[PDB]
């Protein structure tokens, strides 16, 4: 089999915010759910309000990137959605890469 990591976000969002978990710091909230599969996925939403398009993208790539790059320390078999809070809006053109994933991998360590 091949290797995936995007989750079936138009299908699962409302589940998932249903009957998922959810954890939270300044940053981010991370629904989560048990998938049945023996890795984890990944969604993303982004609301309007974050910024204009180029600057949701921008942090639709970061938290990507963060996602693919640490799956060892990232549970194995939960679906995820995550979404960036006003706060880290308000802050974004203030911090960097590094501290955006440092505040992720936090919360995802602990699904
Ligand atoms: O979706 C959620 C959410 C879903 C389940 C539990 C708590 C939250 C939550 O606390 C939250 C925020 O604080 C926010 O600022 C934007 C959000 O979209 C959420």
């Amino acid at each position: 089999a091949h290797h995936h990591e995007r989750l079936r976000l138009r299908r699962d969002f409302l589940l998932i915010f249903k009957e998922g978990k959810s954890l939270q710091n300044e940053y981010f909230v991370v629904l989560f759910r048990k998938n049945g599969l023996d890795y984890s996925r990944l969604g993303i939403v982004v609301k309007r309000k974050f910024g204009k398009a180029t600057r949701r993208n921008k942090l639709k790539r970061w938290v990507r990137e963060i996602f693919r790059r640490n799956k060892g320390v990232i549970p194995k078999g939960f679906d995820i959605v995550v979404i960036p809070r006003k706060k880290l809006s308000e802050e974004f053109e203030r911090v960097d890469f590094w501290t955006v994933r440092e505040k992720l991998l936090n919360l995802l360590k602990r699904i």
